[PDB]
């Protein structure tokens, strides 16, 4: 039951849901990230507590609730009135909505915080998973000190408005959220690399950033020009501040943190189109702000400049391989017309994504793998090459390790009469065609798959020609082979006897026949 | 016929006709990119549909159809008044000349979906080309339901004014026509590998990007001004912007169009020398376009700094190397005579681009192109040595892929009287001369294509001297000889033992001669 499933429960990290669910976390970590700040800067954005009162000329001049026609073109800021209860029946409605996404943020803490409780570890390349063991692990860690701190519910008694004692509230009592971020950076690192863009995804992932750096940064400059007073000089928000309020615009909720989000990008991107300073308190912190806003617009031009450079790298390396043959082909005098081979064949094989190398599997993966995926590609084929066919398994995996690739391109001879022949032909991705002594006939067409040259790679010791090719086989399009060498054969074939002396069986009743 | 040609044609990708083909569906591309939302936005673009009236003053103040001194110094803006027939009697030729040119890029679109129907693929290395082939690979792929979206002829019945139903045109339905976009990727992608300075012809279309993009944004800008109102606000074109219409400025489509990319240039370069926004929705856009300005000025900022980089990366390498060096030979206390000799060598390398290697042909290359490229250079050459005169081309071709380049500098010698002699030297871009014992006398003297050394690089055993060099050799200038070895020679020669017996012939004969 549900007693029984959750005392089991351990987590396994790898998961995909667990992936989801750090993904869960993330969302809960940037509501707080947002709205934590905004609701202590940004006060009505749970409703007013106090009750805006303009000084209007009727008869005579005396102080009424504001509308929205008297703080439109405003010779003077208003002043403000706490209700008795601040504001809590005009706007309990906003203030629950407030309180039931802090209550669900929470419980997503909770929840994250027994998933940490129950969280399998490696040991020994194995993922542990017994739940002894895992809370066991979890309270040597000290992961419970930041799980705790992270949920202390503070900002429940102490930041909300509380009418009894005219207690205002501290919504920045919940910034102790913010310890779990190592969460957040563990979902960032596992989307960039479940993703199909990552070089895209990181420079995302640092414009997402600055954008939260421009929206603290907004609730820092209201704060401030708050605390200095609002319309007391040209530089705060507020009447004198002419590109704040302008001719026939309202001061609202809305506007100031409009405002404050325009003055924030302005100051941070070094565009500085904003009013200048007035006293030494708002110099030294444009000054600060200015400097910071430069280096932020270094980081997102550094960011940029080094996606630009990771996806042009290939490009790069290829025109400076094209660059160098040419280079050569000039110094050492060759044909224009070998030239324009040379450039059509390096061409192609940029257009088509080939490479020239088995090197991208053989160094980077472990020699399991590469056996692996060399008997996934060559065994099948090796398997029916018809000497190969009464051998054992270890032969075969030895050899398909042993495969070179040799491309030709239309028209090309692999071989011609009389040629010295030390090597077998596998035709993959491609056609080759046997052609009479003067490259206008056909006796055989050869298709992917195929095996030419199997005799030649024995050692027959008197076979009627047995070193000198007796064929001419040039290639239709662009081709494809795979050789295995005499010498490679001979080599790996010294380690099985048995296998050894049974090829040479075969070999001679081929020949004979 | 043509009923037979047009039947039986099949389209091969690869051409140079069909590279400008894909030069041609580009201009059609870039016309539509442009002329669609430029005829969306500014409508007069067609001729007006509508008369311009001005409030004028004359005895008394009436409504009166705007001339150029109406719309200069404005006071408000004009208000419109539609023609019974939208236009089309005044601007019927402005109109036909739009139509002419929209069925002319829409003919180049229906030629190259006959083309894409038509078209040749690559198959096992050759490209296909079988009428039937090529139509069945274009149904089993879904190119005709990219061909056939972006040629709906939607604009032609409702893109133009139809005075009779009152429909004013809705020019943004030709949009469809930008669905087309892989041809053009196709038609830049090649134009970068055929250029000549492939560095310069991507920030070159980076460019070419941002004026689009720059284009697109003016559009947008004045959208969003004509929707908010002509000369509401110190923002929006008008009269209210007094850089939009300064004092002695008229109100004409082409100051429209000539602010508007103004302000886009201004803001997408992040330099912001434009009005202030006045409302939210103001604030909200321009804060987006700044924000995709920054993003922009990192992108062009990117690009020119990655080509910089790649323009100077071969003088890096070699400066690095030249560091090296002389960090060495400070290190290890080398004198100031032979340091500055290294540096001339190393200087002389650099100025002539030498780069002392052949593996820029080695690695990159396939070996059917490397053992071409070797024959052409080589093989005539080593075919006058007057030992290898009478041999087979077999092992004449497996020896030039067996040389080694060794550059002298001026004055060097290569041999000295009573030295190891285990080499063959083919002199190339340069001049030997043998001097006698003290290097003030001249026997004969070496120029390009001649060989020294070939009789000991044989094995006479017992002729006289057979090891030691017995000669002089010195370099006039920058010599660049080439070197077949002992060691390679008698590898290549165990594989022709018929071309060995009849080496070591030869060389009794010359010897005893
Ligand atoms: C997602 C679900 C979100 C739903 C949003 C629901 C309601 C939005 C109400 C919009 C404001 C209505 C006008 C109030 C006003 O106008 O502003 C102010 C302040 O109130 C507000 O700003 C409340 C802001 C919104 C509070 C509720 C938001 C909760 C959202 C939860 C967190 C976000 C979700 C994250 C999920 C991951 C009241 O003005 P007053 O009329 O009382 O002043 C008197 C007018 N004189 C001057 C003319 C007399
Ligand atoms: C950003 C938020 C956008 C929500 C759209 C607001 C609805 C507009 C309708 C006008 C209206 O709701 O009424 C507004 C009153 O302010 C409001 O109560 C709307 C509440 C919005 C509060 C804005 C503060 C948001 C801070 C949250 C932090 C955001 C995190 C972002 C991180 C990058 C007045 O309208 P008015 O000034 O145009 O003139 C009227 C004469
Ligand atoms: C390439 C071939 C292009 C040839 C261009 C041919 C003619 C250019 C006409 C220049 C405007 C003449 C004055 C009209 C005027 O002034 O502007 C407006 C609007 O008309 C225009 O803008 C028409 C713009 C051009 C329409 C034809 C362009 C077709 C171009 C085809 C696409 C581009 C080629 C792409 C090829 C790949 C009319 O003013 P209104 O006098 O009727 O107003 C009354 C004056 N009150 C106020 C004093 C009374
Ligand atoms: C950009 C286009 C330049 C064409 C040059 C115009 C001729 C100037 C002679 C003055 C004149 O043609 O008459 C103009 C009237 O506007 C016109 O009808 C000219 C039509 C030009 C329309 C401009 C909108 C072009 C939008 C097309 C998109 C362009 C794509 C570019 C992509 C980067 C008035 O002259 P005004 O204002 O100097 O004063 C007179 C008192
Ligand atoms: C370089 C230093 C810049 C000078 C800054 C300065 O003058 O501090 C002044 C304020 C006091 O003045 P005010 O803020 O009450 O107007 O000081 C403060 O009240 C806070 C100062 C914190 C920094
Ligand atoms: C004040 C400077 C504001 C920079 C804030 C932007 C930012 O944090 O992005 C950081 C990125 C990469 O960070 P990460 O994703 O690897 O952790 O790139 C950087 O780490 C650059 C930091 C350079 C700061 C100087
Ligand atoms: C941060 C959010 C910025 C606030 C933007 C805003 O206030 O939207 C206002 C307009 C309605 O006003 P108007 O455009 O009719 O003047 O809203 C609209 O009509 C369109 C809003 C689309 C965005
Ligand atoms: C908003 C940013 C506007 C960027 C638009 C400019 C642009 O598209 O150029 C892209 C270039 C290279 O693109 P491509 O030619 O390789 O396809 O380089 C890039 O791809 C850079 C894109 C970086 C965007 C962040
Ligand atoms: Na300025």
């Amino acid at each position: 039951r549900i007693r029984k499933y959750l005392a089991n429960y351990t987590q396994d990290p790898s998961t995909d849901n667990f992936y989801y669910w750090t993904c869960v976390v993330t969302v809960a970590y940037i509501y707080n990230l947002l709205f934590v700040i905004a609701r202590q800067v940004f006060n009505d954005l749970i409703g007013p507590s106090s009750q805006s009162l303009c000084r209007f000329y009727n008869n005579s001049t005396t102080q009424v609730e504001c509308t929205y026609n008297m703080l439109t073109n405003m010779k003077e800021m208003p002043t403000y009135s706490q209700y008795p209860d601040l504001g809590w029946s005009k706007y309990w409605h906003f203030r629950m909505l407030w309180v039931f996404f802090d209550l669900l943020m929470d419980c997503v803490y909770l929840i994250d915080t027994f998933l940490n409780y129950r969280m399998g570890y490696m040991d020994q390349g194995l993922v542990v998973r017994e739940a002894e063991k895992v809370t066991k692990a979890y309270w040597q860690s000290k992961q419970y000190r930041i799980d705790g701190i992270s949920l202390i519910p503070l900002d429940y008694i102490l930041g909300w408005p509380i009418p009894y004692i005219n207690w205002r509230g501290l919504p920045i009592l919940r910034l102790n959220r913010l310890i779990r971020y190592k969460r957040v950076r563990n979902c960032l690192e596992r989307t960039e690399t479940r993703s199909s863009m990552p070089n895209a995804f990181r420079v995302v992932v640092v414009v997402w950033y600055i954008v939260i750096i421009i929206h603290w940064n907004a609730c820092l400059y209201f704060w401030i020009s708050e605390w200095i007073g609002l319309g007391t000089d040209a530089w705060v928000y507020g009447h004198l501040n002419k590109q704040s309020l302008p001719d026939d615009i309202t001061d609202t909720l809305l506007r100031r943190y409009v405002y404050s989000f325009y003055w924030s990008t302005l100051i941070l991107t070094t565009i500085g189109e904003v009013p200048s300073p007035v006293r030494n308190i708002e110099y030294a912190f444009v000054t600060l702000d200015l400097m910071c806003g430069v280096l932020i617009v270094a980081t997102i031009a550094g960011n940029v400049g080094s996606m630009i450079s990771n996806m042009s790298a290939a490009r790069t390396e290829f025109q400076n391989k094209m660059d160098g043959i040419k280079q050569y082909m000039e110094l050492r005098k060759v044909s224009k017309q070998l030239e324009i081979r040379v450039i059509k064949w390096f061409d192609y094989l940029w257009t088509n994504k080939q490479s020239l190398s088995d090197q991208q599997v053989l160094k980077v993966l472990p020699d399991k793998l590469q056996a692996e995926i060399a008997m996934q590609v060559h065994f099948e084929t090796l398997r029916k090459v018809r000497i190969f066919q009464d051998c054992e398994a270890g032969l075969l995996a030895e050899l398909v390790l042993k495969l070179q690739l040799q491309v030709f391109s239309p028209g090309d001879f692999i071989c011609k009469k009389g040629d010295i022949g030390r090597e077998m032909y596998i035709v993959k991705r491609g056609r080759l065609q046997v052609v009479d002594d003067d490259g206008k006939k056909v006796f055989v067409t050869l298709q992917e798959g195929s095996v030419f040259g199997e005799l030649s790679i024995l050692n027959i010791a008197g076979s009627k020609n047995g070193n000198r090719r007796t064929a001419n086989v040039r290639s239709v399009g662009y081709t494809d082979l795979f050789v295995l060498s005499k010498t490679d054969l001979w080599n790996a074939l010294r380690e099985y006897p048995d296998a050894r002396k049974l090829l040479l069986a075969k070999g001679r009743e081929i020949l004979k026949k």
